[PDB]
């Protein structure tokens, strides 16, 4: 029945598009772009435009917040559709801006923020419709008051659109619920989806939770580095679901009189309870409830007990949800970590490489970014930046664009608003500055991310690409077989081989394949823990992996702790040590987590204590050898990929001449070749500038890495592994290997 | 259009010099040292002297705090110019010191802190003009009350300068905004420039920040070893931009 469908989040938006599935649109009687005539809840309909994408699943209908708020529909609701593929034009379309969105910007809004949207964008034009256009550095929205066709009309230059007048007030009877929502959350889509599936039912469906019986999460402990969006995601999941959001940020209460602040918190909870669907969000819970024994006295504990008696005092039949924001909740009171008060503790974490792109896209919506800017180089370069840092960079670029145009902006008495705001056009040249003049907030936190190094990048090693794909992808794709033969999947793999041979690359590729987070604790971090007499910090790292999705917790450069103290011989102590022992102890806990696939990497395995390479722990040894001829050819081609290269070079000859070079030093050879090529190119460029400046007053002296550049780089090459070192790895492999081919009798 | 230009910090100062660029002064119709007849904001003009240095960039006009405070102009504002390369001499130039700058120093101020500035320094002599001379261990400032040529005059021994009298009170209606500023900040020019580019727009242009939308820095955390000038630079960027400074 195509009449009714359940709404869902849209990704294409365009301020107008409603996305369906063609195998479903055929039932909906729409093919390419036919009008939808979307039917709402109370007393309104929208024309909308039909389109399709991947996430439809032939089950759900997707609408951006513009349509959802226009139709008085919250995400997760059920709505109706009245398909009508017909074309009808209007002549008296009149629109007025919304004072809530225009309260200090004055100008020709019919031209400054309207021209690029009233044609070819297919606005949901219909009397009473409200639409956002996202103009000059502000999410300006308008309402079309009169539309003489209805409920559908052609959005085309044939239809006549008239000029507006003075701004009108927003409808306080409904408030339009603009605020924020899911569409302006980026870089934490998985965590936002987890929160949605965790909190949508109790807030949208409080009626069933008095009959279902099963207790939903009374409180959700959002946490992450400061400025990660905890407040933003909380407010989005509040407004998007229609739940009343009560912010009781810690300092606002801890600053009040002792005893009176307790009353303030209690009455905040009472305010949350008086209306069923409300949710109360406790920002900066570290201040409110730090470690109990580390508090001084009076308020710092008077609140905590007062909080606890209210945190679990609620019966959960009032439909009140207590969300909280903290930083690595190891700091908050352990008493709050109990169940019935905070039973779900999603980790937002810093945005990853491709999440910062989305954050920039959403924040750089109204800036009217120039065409030469890409926002993908900026996202990649902003490594460690938290979403707050991305917003700060956005604002800094905007301010510099204003400040590089203050000469022609202050012509009249300072700013007159006016169309001039569109001229800013923040080019890359301003982003570069803002990025270089902003300090990452969270640069010293283990970043959980899905690495974007695919199987193709790691050429050469092939038996290990299939001997490693097995352990990871077989017990997830067909777990039924594994529980039949009785073997427990091996949640452990350590790569031992010559230094710099793709261990990190192989682990990252494994993470990439099964869309899995990749937490690399490099050797220097383990040395920091060992030297610092803080091996307990290891407990955090493993926990950081546990709270995440399927995670290849990768101990890069393992055995560095032992390598830093001679090893099994040459030192008074034995093989075991602080950090390795703590890793061993905590690993046995994550031997039953069935999502984490602990990986190790070692450049010198024989010093590793054998206590870890036994069943349950990193039992499965894998040997990656130094690349062979064909493998070296593959590595050369793969690591020179994404860089210009001439047809003259034949990588087969280089590979065979590359007799005994590992992956790291082979990529070093490629980098030296590229370095010499860029030096030649820049020298030729400055020489061409010299010619330009002199009397005479062919533009590509070296448009790719030339062959003799590779010649010179190879002449400048260097190898890091000797015959004895490479033989040592195979000799060690003989320890857990055998040549018992004699027992051929089955 | 040479009529209007945006002001900027000066480095040569001399208590009188206004710096332009010769590739721009040609448009301004001034060559070596011709009078400028600087035009202010409300109801005043200054003669000033034209000169050039590196930082002009053919875009900005540079004026020291003496001229800026004289013309009621804050650094970063937009002002006008009325070039007039002409020479005219006066005969009844009368000057009086400012009580805010003379409140315990008594002497022949016509000779003790005046001789090395009333000739060859080209003071912005014009009725109502206020100028600092920086005399004996105090930034003593004066106001020239009457100048029978105007708005420009020759600052030379041919022009007659008369003796002063008892000190006069500073104009509390405007307060003259002497305090401190960028000219007395040294050793942190890069940091002061960073703070200027960070804070000038929100303070000078609060009107656009209600419409532009992008959030400016709500707070700036100056820091450094004690006695580094944190308070000094904060007060300079406050007064220089006209923002009210509240020390807590
Ligand atoms: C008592 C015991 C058990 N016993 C039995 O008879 C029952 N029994 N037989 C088999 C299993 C079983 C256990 C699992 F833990 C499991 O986990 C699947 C999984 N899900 N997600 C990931 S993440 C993966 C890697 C990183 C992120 C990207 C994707 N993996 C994963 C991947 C690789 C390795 N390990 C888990 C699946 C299973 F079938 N239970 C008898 C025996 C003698 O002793
Ligand atoms: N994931 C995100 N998506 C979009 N904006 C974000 C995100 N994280 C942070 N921000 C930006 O950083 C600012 C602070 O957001 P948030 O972290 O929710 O509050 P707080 O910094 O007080 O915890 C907001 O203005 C918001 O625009
Ligand atoms: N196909 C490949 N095989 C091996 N190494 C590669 C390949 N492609 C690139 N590399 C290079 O190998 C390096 C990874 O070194 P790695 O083996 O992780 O060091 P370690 O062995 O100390 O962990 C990267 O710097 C990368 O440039
Ligand atoms: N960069 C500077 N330029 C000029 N004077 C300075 C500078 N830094 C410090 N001073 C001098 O040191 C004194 C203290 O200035 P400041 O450091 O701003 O206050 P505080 O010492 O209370 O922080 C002032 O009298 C000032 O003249």
């Amino acid at each position: 029945r195509p009449n009714r469908l359940i709404v869902d989040e849209a990704i294409n938006e365009d301020n107008s598009v409603v996305s369906l599935s063609q195998p479903k649109m055929d039932e909906l009687q729409l093919f390419r772009g036919d009008t939808v005539l979307l039917k709402g809840k109370k007393r309104r309909e929208a024309v909308c435009i039909v389109l399709s994408d991947d996430t439809c699943s032939d089950e759900k209908i997707r609408m951006n917040r513009v349509v959802r708020n226009n139709l008085r529909v919250r995400l997760g609701d059920v709505i109706s559709i009245q398909p009508c593929p017909d074309v009808k034009y209007g002549k008296r379309i009149h629109v007025l801006p919304i004072d809530d969105t225009v309260e200090g910007i004055t100008g020709n809004l019919f031209e400054v923020y309207l021209k690029p949207y009233f044609l070819e964008a297919y606005r949901p034009i219909r009397k009473g419709d409200i639409f956002l256009v996202h103009g000059g550095m502000r999410a300006v929205e308008f309402k079309v008051v009169e539309t003489d066709p209805s409920p559908y009309c052609i959005v085309a230059p044939d239809t006549v659109i008239h000029c507006e007048g003075e701004p009108i007030k927003r409808e306080d009877e409904e408030e339009s619920l603009n605020e924020v929502g899911y569409d302006d959350i980026g870089g934490c889509r998985k965590q936002l989806a987890q929160i949605k599936e965790m909190v949508e039912l109790p807030l949208r469906h409080p009626a069933l939770f008095k009959a279902i019986g099963v207790k939903p999460p009374r409180g959700i402990l959002l946490y992450g580095p400061p400025g990660t969006g905890k407040t933003l995601i909380a407010r989005a999941v509040a407004n998007e679901t229609g739940a009343f959001f009560f912010l009781i940020n810690g300092p606002e209460i801890m600053s009040k009189l002792a005893g009176e602040s307790e009353s303030n918190l209690r009455k905040a909870f009472e305010e949350a309870e008086k209306n069923a669907p409300a949710i109360i969000f406790i920002d900066e819970l570290d201040a409110i409830a730090p470690k109990r024994e580390k508090t001084h006295g009076e308020v710092e504990r008077r609140i905590v007990s007062q909080l606890l008696t209210l945190m679990d005092g609620l019966k959960q039949r009032a439909h009140v949800i207590v969300m909280a924001a903290t930083n690595r909740p190891n700091s908050i009171d352990p008493a709050l970590r109990r169940f019935g008060r905070f039973d779900r503790e999603v980790d937002i974490g810093i945005p990853d490489a491709t999440g910062r792109l989305e954050i920039l896209q959403i924040h750089t919506k109204n800036m009217k970014l120039a065409d030469d800017v890409d926002l993908e180089q900026v996202a990649n370069e902003t490594h460690g930046h938290v979403g707050a840092d991305l917003a700060a960079l956005c604002s800094e670029a905007a301010l510099q664009a204003i400040r590089k145009k203050m000469d022609l902006i202050d012509l009249e008495d300072e700013t007159i608003d006016a169309e001039v705001m569109n001229s800013l056009a923040v080019t890359m040249d301003d982003f570069r500055w803002a990025l270089s003049q902003s300090n990452p907030s969270a640069l010293r936190e283990t970043v959980v991310e899905v690495p974007q190094v695919t199987w193709e990048d790691i050429g050469g090693l092939e038996d290990v690409k299939r001997e490693l794909q097995e352990l990871v992808q077989y017990p997830v794709e067909h777990p039924d077989k594994f529980l039949k033969f009785g073997m427990t999947p091996s949640k452990g793999v350590l790569f031992y081989g010559p230094p710099g041979c793709g261990k990190t690359l192989l682990a990252k590729a494994i993470a990439n394949e099964c869309q899995a987070n990749f937490i690399s604790i490099k050797g220097p971090e383990l040395l920091t823990m060992w030297f610092g007499e803080s091996e307990a910090n290891v407990r955090e790292i493993f926990d950081k992996a546990r709270q995440a999705a399927p995670c290849v917790l990768f101990f890069d450069e393992l055995d560095s702790i032992a390598k830093a103290r001679g090893g099994n011989i040459g030192d008074g102590g034995g093989a075991a040590d602080r950090v390795i022992n703590q890793i061993l102890t905590e690993m046995d806990g994550m031997s039953t987590k069935k999502n984490v696939f602990i990986i190790g990497a070692t450049n010198r395995p024989d010093i590793i204590d054998p206590a870890i390479l036994r069943p349950g722990r990193l039992d499965q040894l894998i040997y990656i050898p130094l690349p062979d001829e064909k493998s070296r050819v593959a590595i050369l081609k793969a690591n020179l990929r994404k860089s210009p290269v001439a047809k003259d070079v034949d990588l087969e000859f280089l590979a065979k001449m590359t007799n005994g070079f590992s992956g790291a030093d082979l990529t070093e050879i490629c980098q030296r070749a590229c370095k010499l090529a860029i030096r030649e190119s820049i020298e030729s460029e400055i020489r061409r500038e010299r010619e330009r400046q002199t009397n005479p007053s062919e533009d590509d002296p070296v448009p790719e890495i030339r062959r003799d550049h590779f010649e010179e780089a190879m002449r400048f090459a260097r190898r890091s592994v000797s015959d004895n070192d490479i033989r040592k790895y195979e000799m060690f492999a003989q320890t857990l290997q055998q040549s018992r081919g004699f027992g051929s009798f089955r």
